[PDB]
């Protein structure tokens, strides 16, 4: 079938190598069982989303929590903490990196839930100190569960990894959490729309701020 592969790297490296290249090393240190039943589903071009319905790729709405905030984000997109040129193994194998999230190449997504009234997986520590929210459009990636279906060690975390990062343009916007009480909603102007999206998740309340490059309030994080 059909897939955008690593379309959405950052990494560069990633980006001029072969998909089959890119595919053998997230599967190289799978065991023989493992390889028996599984496959490395990349997410095909048109795919069967969360409520049954089939949608293009970049209209499966993912989401990032991620603690750096959107003068990094909107700038890099999401970079993986692991960006050199020749990693470990440990370091590119998809099944390591759904079992134990140790420093990768992967930027890890999760798919919004639509069959649950867009309910995403959501991390412990999501109301403690200041989080993002980050609302992704992309093309490509891998799907996790599809690929180890009954070994996926964490299903519910319904992930989509991207080896090599996330563009800045595949993402729409973020809602910025203050101990779990949100702040602003913010809107990447650089973001390329596919259409046919849903308008951004808003109440009348929260402020709607569109970013730019070092915005006075865009760099607020942890320390």
């Amino acid at each position: 079938y059909m897939t955008n592969g690593i379309q959405a790297a950052v990494v560069e490296w990633i980006r001029a190598l072969d998909l089959e290249i890119i595919s053998l090393l997230l599967s190289r240190a799978w065991p023989m069982a493992l390889l028996a039943t599984s496959e490395l589903r990349w997410r095909p071009t048109v795919l069967t989303d969360t409520d049954n319905v089939v949608r293009l790729d970049r209209r499966q709405r993912l989401v990032r929590w991620d603690r750096r905030p959107p003068n990094e984000i909107f700038l890099d997109g999401f970079v993986p903490i692991v960006t050199r040129e020749n990693p470990d193994w440990e370091e590119t194998d998809l099944y390591g990196f759904a079992k134990n999230n140790h420093p990768s190449i992967f930027v890890s997504t999760t798919k919004t839930q639509r069959n649950k009234k867009k309910y995403v997986w959501t991390p412990r520590n999501a109301n403690r100190g200041i989080v993002y929210q980050y609302e992704i459009y992309a093309p490509g990636g891998v799907d996790v569960n599809d690929s180890f279906s009954d070994a996926s060690p964490w299903p519910n975390q319904m992930q989509v990894a991207f080896p090599g990062g996330i563009q800045n343009i595949y993402i729409r916007s973020a809602r910025e959490l203050h101990n779990g009480r949100i702040q602003r909603i913010w809107i990447n102007p650089n973001f390329l729309d596919p259409g046919d999206l849903e308008p951004i998740v808003s109440s009348s309340r929260t402020p709607q701020v569109i970013w730019r490059m070092n915005h006075p309030d865009g760099g607020h994080r942890d320390q």
